[PDB]
């Protein structure tokens, strides 16, 4: 997933 806050993911990724 991506380092942000929220974290952004667009179901199962890194």
């Amino acid at each position: 997933c991506t380092a942000s806050i929220p974290p952004i993911c667009h179901x199962r990724w890194r």
